[PDB]
């Protein structure tokens, strides 16, 4: 967990513009967290690149836990490897709003960061899951209380983040 360049904006939230995987792979945090689907199918952005940085190490155990488990539920979590990225991957699964999914369920999804005491993320619910990217940082502040270490891609997003945060 040597996380280096982030803007502290609350007493628990940090914020960066990186790319996750290579923060990752720089500090080999204890937990990261994954934007899930239902069914763990690591299809494209956050999930495809920490999959593909996995080599499909992620995609063939996620394929196994749902074997066995059966589905996840939207706004909850399981915990599976973290392979070589981190002790731990946090699967979460925020709402996708595009698809009629309730917004209230990505206060229930940042809720399952409180199970562990640092983590390192993306924004949940963003993209093509629909949510505003700014709505979402006010939930993750409002609803998470442990120490959360936030990846963000885009340099405009994160910009925009920092101007309405700090
Ligand atoms: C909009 C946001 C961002 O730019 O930070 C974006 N993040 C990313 O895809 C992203 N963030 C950090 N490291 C990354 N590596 C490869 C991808 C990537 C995102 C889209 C959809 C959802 Br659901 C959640 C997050």
């Amino acid at each position: 967990n040597s996380f280096s360049g982030y803007l502290k904006l609350t007493d628990n939230v940090y914020i960066k513009n990186a790319d996750i995987v290579e923060e990752a792979k720089k500090v080999k945090p204890t937990v990261v967290v994954n934007a899930a689907n239902v069914y763990l199918k690591h299809g494209g952005g956050v999930a495809g690149a920490l999959n593909k940085a996995t080599n499909n190490a992620m995609q063939v155990e996620s394929d196994d836990y749902i074997a066995t488990n059966g589905p996840l539920k939207v706004g909850g979590s399981c915990v599976l490897s973290g392979h070589n990225l981190a002790k731990h991957c946090l699967h979460v699964v925020g709402p996708n709003v595009n698809k009629g999914e309730d917004i209230q369920l990505l206060k229930s999804a940042y809720e399952n960061f409180n199970q562990h005491e640092v983590l390192l993320a993306p924004l949940l619910s963003a993209g093509i899951f629909g949510a505003d990217p700014i709505h979402s940082l006010r939930v993750c502040v409002d609803t998470v209380r442990t120490n959360v270490y936030l990846a963000v891609f885009d340099k405009n997003l994160y910009d925009k983040l920092v101007s309405s945060f700090l």
